[PDB]
């Protein structure tokens, strides 16, 4: 028996949101907890840095708020998929932010069931690209030329 009851989707300031977001009251729809929401948020936006994040607080009947969001969109999962971990005491040698075709694809497929896109090449570039702009770079995608 699955049937989400409430889901708050909006954009909150990373490393700046406070227990008084543009929703607040419109958010307390699971148990009435604004801090826990921003508390954890700030935690993520506090460990990474400042920015904006499209929250997707999915409040399930069982007062369950499921939503993974921290750095800008694409980063939502391209980060861990790329390598944006922490400053690291030693230089990350490789270029910070590196994903692979297979990664951007699997990351796009679910992000392109058939909305505006359709084929993978399209979404694929949308992802491998989104990262490209995010300073990230495609590690896989073996430049296939004379093959």
């Amino acid at each position: 028996m699955k049937k989400v009851v409430a889901v708050v989707k909006l954009q909150l300031p990373a490393g700046k949101a406070t227990p008084a977001p543009p929703v607040g009251p419109a958010l307390g729809q699971h148990g009435a907890n604004i801090m826990e929401f921003v508390k954890a948020f700030n935690a993520a936006t506090a460990n990474m840095g400042d920015a904006i994040v499209p929250v997707e607080i999915t409040i399930y009947a069982d007062r369950s708020f499921t939503f993974v969001t921290k750095t800008p969109p694409a980063s939502y999962l391209i980060r861990k998929a790329a390598g944006l971990e922490k400053g690291a005491h030693k230089p990350g040698r490789e270029k910070v932010g590196r994903i692979t075709w297979e990664q951007v694809l699997e990351i796009a497929k679910q992000k392109m069931p058939d909305l505006n896109t359709t084929d993978l090449e399209a979404a694929a570039r949308m992802i491998a690209g989104s990262a490209r702009s995010m300073g990230v770079e495609v590690v896989g995608a073996p430049e296939v030329k004379d093959a």
